[PDB]
C-alpha cells in the first residue's frame, strides 16, 4: 500500500457511506486521511479503527468548520496533497411542486456550496504541492432523475464546476476531476428506500437500473478516487462515470403516472 | 412554405420512412428534391404526388451511382445546397457471435461509406453554395444497444465523422450536423418487429423507452432537418438528439438472460 | 408568421440581448410575448415597437415579482403556452480566490433560482396547455470555462435541471429543453469585454473560439427556441448547442499563465 | 505488482507507444502479456526484456492470424481474462477531397474491424473468465479532428462499439471499456509530425493543446487501462478520457485557411 504514500487527504462525508470507502481506500494506499463529517459516530469509529485516518468535526455548510478543518489539517500534518468533496445528501422523492426555493437554497449550501468553500480554501495549499480535487458529483448531474430537481441541479452544477476549477488551476499543475457514481448501495440508498411503501422493490428496481445488475459499492467508488489522485495524472476536469453502465443502451422511461398508448397507435 | 425556397436538397433514402418525412418536410419549405433511393417504388410514389421531388434510382453504396446521381442534380438543377444521408438499414437484433465481419463490412457501405461518398463528391457544389450537411446518425451511437454491434459501430462512426467534416468544412462555411433519432415509428421498425416472437410486445417496449410514452414520427425527424438546413447558421457539427428523453433518468437496463441478484444483495 | 400563432410565451429578461432576439422570434411566429426584465427601458422599447409583445418589470430573484407576473400573465391573457428562462448574468474573470460564497449565491439566486421558482410556479398552466419550458444555459456548464467557476456552476445545475424537469414533466406532455449558446454577441459580451485590457483583442478571440470563424447572433439563439417550442414535439431534455462548433477539434487550452515546456519535452 | 495477477492479457500494437506502455503497466501488475503486433522488432525486443510479455506476430487485419493468436493463447496459458484493442493507424492529414473510399475501408480493416474480430473471437474465453474488454479510442472521435474524416470516424465505431458491445456482454458480467487518449508522445505522434512543414511547431501546438500544458505518456494510459481491467468492477462501457483537459474551456478553433473578420463585425 504505497501508491499514494505520505499524501494529506481530507475527504468530507467520510463517516459512512462512499465517503467510508474513499478513506479506507486512501488509507490503505498510504495516505493521511483527514476525516471530515458533521457526525461524530461514524468518524470517531473509522478514526479509532484506522490509525492513518484522523477525524475532524466539521458541518461543510458552515464557513468556519471549514476554515477550521484547513487550518487544522495543515497545522496537524504540514501540507494538504488532495481534498475529496464527498459530503452530500439527497432528498426524498419530491415533484416540483413540493419542492421549495428554501429547500433548494439548503440543498445548494450542501451538495455545491460546501464542496466550493473547501476548494476555495484549499487550493493555497494544493498549489504549493501540486495536489488535485476529486468532487463526488452523480450519474443524474448528467441524464437528469425523476422527482429531483434540486438533487440534480446541485450535482449537475458540481459536474460543471469541476470542469472550470480544472481550467483554472491547470497553470499550478492541480487536476480537478469529479466521479459520477450510478446506484450505489449506502445507508443513504437503503434511508430513501425504506421511505417508499415497498423498499426491497425499490432496492430491486434500482438493482435493474444497470445493465451489470447490481448497485455498486462504496469501495469502488475509492477505488476510483485512488486512481484518480495517484495515477491520472493526464487526467484533469473529467468525469469518471461508476455506474454499471446504467446509462447505456434503452431502458423503460414512461412512468407508471405517463399517460401511455396501446401499441397500435406506436407514434402518437 | 418559404424557409428553404429555391435550394436543391438530395435526400437519400427517401422514398419511405424518415426519409420520406424529411422528403416531404423540405418540399413544404420550398425546396427543389432530389430522392435518392435503390427502391424504385416509394420514390416513384413520391416523385409523381409532390412536383418539388424528382426520384432518381440509386443505390448509395455503388460509386458510379451517386457519381450520376450528383452529375444529374447537377446539370438538372445547377446547383446543391443540402445533402441529407438517410439511407441505412438497422439488421435484425444479433448477438456479437452472430455477426461476420463480412455483414460488418456490408452495414458500412451503407450506413458509413455511402454517407462518406456522396458528400465528398457534394461537397464541391456545396462550397460554391454554402450549403449544409444533415446525417441520420442513431441514439444508440451515443448510447449504445443490445445485439447490435455492427450498427451502433456504424452509427458510432456517422456521428464523428460529422464532426470532423464540420471543422473540415468551417472555412467555406458550410455546416455539417447530424441527427440522432432514437425511436421512430417507421417501416423499418415495423418489420423488425414483426420477426420477434411478439411483435406488439417489441413495439409497446420500444414506446415505452420514451419518457414522452410514444416512439416519433418521420415528419418531427423531417421538422428538424428543416430547422438545421434553414434556420440554424450557427449550428455546425451538433448532435441533434430527437429521441423523446430515452436518454434520460434511470429505467430497466439488466437483460431478461442477465443474472440478476435478490435484494438482499443489492451491490453483490 | 404562424408557426407559434396564439401560444402566450414569458422570456425572463427579454429587454435585450439574446432575450431581446427570442422575444422577437417568438413575436413574429405570432404568439403573444410577456417580456419579463428587470430594466424598464428595454422592455418598454420592445413593448412599444412590437404589438404581440407586453412587458412587466420583474425581478426573476424576488419571488413574489415572479408570482405577479405569472398572475399577471394568466389574468389578462388566459393561458401560458411556453416560458423561455433566459434572465442571467456572466460576472468579470475571476479566479477561484476573488469568487465569494456570497456572490456565488447571489448568481445562484438570478441564474438558477430564478429560472426554478418561475417554472415551478408556471407548471400549473403549462401542464394544462401541453406547453413547454425553453432554459437558456450555455456551453460553458458543458465543457467548463476559465475564471469563472461561479457562472460555470450555475449553467451546469441549469443543464441538468432541465433534464430532471423534462421527467417529472414527461407524463404531462410538458417537454423541457435548453440552449447552450457559446459566444453570442450581446450587450453583455460587449461590456464584458470593455473591462478587458485590450477589448477588440478580447472580441477577436471570442470570434476564433468557433470554427465558424464568429460570434453567434441572438437571432439565431431566438430561432432555435422557436424551433424547440414549435416544431420539437419528440425533444425533451435535450441540450441545443448553438456554438459555431466552439466544442470541436483540438484548440489552444494552455493558459498565458500557464507553464509550458518546449517542444523538445511533449510530454514532461 | 500483484493487481492483476495471473491474468493473461492481449494487447494488439504492443510493439511500441501506447501499446507497449500498456503492455509494460500490465506486466508490472503481475499479469502474462501477450504481445501482438504486426512488426516483430519492437514486440520482439519487449518479449526478450520482459518476462512475463510472449510476443506473437499477428496483423489483425488478417482473420487467420486472430483466430491463430487467440488460439496459441488459450493453448499456451490456458485461459483470457483481459484484451486491449490497441493496434491502430492515424494517416497523415488528409482533406475530404485528399480521401478516397478505398484508404476509408483499409483503415476501417485496421481501426475498426480488427478491434471487432479479436473481441468476437476472444468472447468465449473472456464469459468463462469473467473477463473484459478495453478499446483505445480517441478524444476525436468525441469531438471531431480537422483533415482527419476517416480516423475520426473509425474511433466514432471503436467508441460507439464499446458501448454495444457491454451491454450484449453484461449478462456474463464481462466489462467492456474504452480509453480516449488526447495527444499522447508516441512514435506515431512523432512520425506525422516529421511530415509538417515545421515539425517541432506542430508538437509544440499538440502540447498547447491541453491546459495542463503537455501531451500524456503511454505509461499514463497504461495505468488508465491496468485500473480498468483490475479495479473498475462497476464501470462497463465507459469512455475514460486521457487527455489533459484538451476539450475543456474555449479554444482558438478558426483554422488559417478559414475566412474570420475583423472585431468589428463580431457576429456577421
Ligand atoms: N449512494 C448513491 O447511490 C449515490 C449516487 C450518486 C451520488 N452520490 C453522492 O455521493 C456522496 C455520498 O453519498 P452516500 O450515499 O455515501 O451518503 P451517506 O448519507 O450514506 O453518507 C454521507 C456522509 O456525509 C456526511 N455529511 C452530510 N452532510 C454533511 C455536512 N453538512 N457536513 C459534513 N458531512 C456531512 C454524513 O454525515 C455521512 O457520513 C454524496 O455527495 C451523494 O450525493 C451517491
Ligand atoms: N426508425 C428508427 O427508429 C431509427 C432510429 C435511429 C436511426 N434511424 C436511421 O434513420 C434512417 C432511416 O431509417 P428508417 O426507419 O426510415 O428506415 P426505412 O427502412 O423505413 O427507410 C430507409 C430507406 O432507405 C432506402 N435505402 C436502403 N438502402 C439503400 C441504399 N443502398 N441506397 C439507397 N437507398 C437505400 C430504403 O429503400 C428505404 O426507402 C437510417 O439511417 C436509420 O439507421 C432510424
Ligand atoms: N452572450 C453570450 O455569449 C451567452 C453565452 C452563453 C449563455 N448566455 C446566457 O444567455 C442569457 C442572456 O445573455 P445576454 O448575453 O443576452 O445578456 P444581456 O446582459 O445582454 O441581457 C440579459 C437581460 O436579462 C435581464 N436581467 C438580468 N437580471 C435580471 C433579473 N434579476 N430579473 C429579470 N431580468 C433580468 C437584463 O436586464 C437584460 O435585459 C443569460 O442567461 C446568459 O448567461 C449568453
Ligand atoms: N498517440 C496519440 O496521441 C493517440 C491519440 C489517440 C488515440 N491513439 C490510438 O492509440 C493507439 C496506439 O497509438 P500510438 O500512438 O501508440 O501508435 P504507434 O504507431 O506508435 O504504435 C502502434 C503499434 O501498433 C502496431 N500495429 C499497427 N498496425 C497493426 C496491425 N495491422 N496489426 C497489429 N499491430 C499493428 C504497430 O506496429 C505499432 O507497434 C492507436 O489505436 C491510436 O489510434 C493514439
Ligand atoms: C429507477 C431506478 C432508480 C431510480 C429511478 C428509477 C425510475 N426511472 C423512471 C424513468 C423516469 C421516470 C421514472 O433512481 C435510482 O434508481
Ligand atoms: C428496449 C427498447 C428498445 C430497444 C431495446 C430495448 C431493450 N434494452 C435493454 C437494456 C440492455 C439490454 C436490453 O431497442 C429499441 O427500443
Ligand atoms: C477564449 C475565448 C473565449 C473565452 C475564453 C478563452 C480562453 N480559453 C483558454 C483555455 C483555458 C484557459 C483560457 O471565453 C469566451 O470566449
Ligand atoms: C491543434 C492541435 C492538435 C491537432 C489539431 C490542431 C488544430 N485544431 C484547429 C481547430 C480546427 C481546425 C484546426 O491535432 C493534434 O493536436
Ligand atoms: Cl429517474
Ligand atoms: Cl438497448
Ligand atoms: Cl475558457
Ligand atoms: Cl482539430
Amino acid at each position: 500500500g504505497t501508491r499514494y504514500a505520505g499524501k494529506v487527504v481530507v475527504v468530507t462525508g467520510g463517516g459512512r457511506g462512499i465517503g467510508a470507502g474513499i478513506v479506507r481506500a486512501f488509507v490503505n494506499s498510504g495516505a493521511r486521511v483527514v476525516i471530515c463529517d458533521k457526525d461524530e459516530s461514524g468518524g470517531r469509529a473509522l478514526e479509532q479503527e484506522l490509525p492513518g485516518a484522523v477525524f475532524i468535526l466539521c458541518d461543510v455548510t458552515q464557513e468556519d468548520d471549514v476554515k477550521t478543518l484547513v487550518s487544522e489539517t495543515i497545522r496537524r500534518f504540514g501540507r494538504l496533497d488532495c481534498v475529496v468533496n464527498n459530503a452530500g445528501h439527497h432528498p426524498p422523492p419530491q415533484r416540483p411542486e413540493e419542492t421549495s426555493a428554501q429547500g433548494f437554497r439548503q440543498l445548494l449550501e450542501l451538495n455545491l456550496l460546501g464542496t466550493y468553500t473547501l476548494t476555495k480554501l484549499a487550493l493555497p495549499y494544493l498549489r504549493k504541492s501540486q495536489g488535485n480535487v476529486i468532487n463526488i458529483s452523480s450519474l443524474v448531474g448528467a441524464i437528469g432523475q425523476a422527482q429531483a430537481v434540486p438533487y440534480v441541479a446541485t450535482k449537475g452544477a458540481v459536474t460543471a464546476m469541476t470542469k472550470a476549477l480544472a481550467l483554472d488551476e491547470s497553470p499550478y499543475g492541480v487536476r480537478v476531476n469529479c466521479i459520477s457514481p450510478g446506484n450505489i448501495w449506502t445507508p443513504l440508498w437503503e434511508e430513501l428506500a425504506a421511505l417508499m411503501p415497498d423498499p426491497r422493490a425499490t432496492i430491486r428496481e434500482g438493482m435493474l437500473a444497470q445493465p451489470l445488475g447490481r448497485m455498486g459499492q462504496p469501495a469502488e467508488v475509492g477505488a476510483a478516487a485512488v486512481f484518480l489522485a495517484s495515477e491520472a495524472n493526464f487526467c484533469t476536469g473529467i468525469e469518471l462515470l461508476v455506474t454499471g453502465g446504467a446509462e447505456l443502451g434503452y431502458g423503460c422511461k414512461a412512468s407508471r403516472s405517463t399517460p401511455v398508448d396501446a401499441p397500435d397507435i406506436p407514434s402518437g
